[PDB]
């Protein structure tokens, strides 16, 4: 699904930023996406059943 768009530090058009979260892969942190603390885009919080 979509997320609520954060607000960036880079410029992007936040209308269409819904759909360009990252894939969820297994539950860990960031959703198996990153390793690293915190990512470009959050990650959506149905993660852990989807
Ligand atoms: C743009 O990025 C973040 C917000 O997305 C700005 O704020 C920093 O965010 C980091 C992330 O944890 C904090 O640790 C810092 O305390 C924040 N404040 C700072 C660095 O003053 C960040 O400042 C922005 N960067 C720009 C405008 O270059």
């Amino acid at each position: 699904g979509n997320i609520v768009a954060a607000n960036l530090n880079e410029s992007y058009d936040i209308n269409t930023l819904r759909s360009k979260s990252p894939m969820q892969w297994d539950n860990s942190s960031n959703a198996g996406f990153s390793e690293a603390s915190n990512t470009w885009l959050p990650t959506n919080s149905d993660y852990h059943t989807v």
